[PDB]
């Protein structure tokens, strides 16, 4: 539970810290385009998953819905080349429902997250 707490409500949901600092004033806008690498696991330790398994970027348009709710958050506070931790309470995540098989109810979840490119739509 170290780490910033980038929520609009302050209640300590996503925490997150800078690894790698990025460069360029700039951080992705709502909508853009977004290219990134990551590693992801629960906090439990029970399952684990990479970009790299895929041997390709991951893409995502930013806050139109296609992650969960603190991938749209955080990916918006990050520079080209930054590399960043998020620690993700369920509420932003899967919430109680989870989403089986793969993430049980109420899970806490982390991810290592490389801001790699992102273009305007
Ligand atoms: C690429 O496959 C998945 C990866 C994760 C979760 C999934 O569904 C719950 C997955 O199945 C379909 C995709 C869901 C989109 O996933 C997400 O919003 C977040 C952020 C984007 C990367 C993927 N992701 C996930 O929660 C992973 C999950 C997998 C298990 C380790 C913890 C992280």
């Amino acid at each position: 539970e170290q780490g910033e707490d980038i929520t609009s409500k302050k209640d300590r949901g996503v925490l997150k810290i800078v690894k790698r600092v990025g460069n360029g004033e700039e951080t992705p806008m709502i909508g853009d385009k977004v290219y990134v690498h990551y590693k992801g696991k629960l906090s439990n330790g029970k399952k684990f998953d990479s970009s790299h398994d895929r041997n390709e970027p991951f893409v995502f348009s930013l806050g139109k819905g296609q992650v969960i709710k603190a991938w749209d958050i955080g990916v918006a506070t990050m520079k080209k080349g930054e590399i960043a931790h998020l620690l993700i309470k369920p509420e932003y995540a899967y919430g109680s429902a989870g989403s089986l098989p793969k993430i049980p109810s109420n899970a806490t979840l982390f991810f290592e997250i490389e801001l790699l490119d992102f273009k305007g739509e």
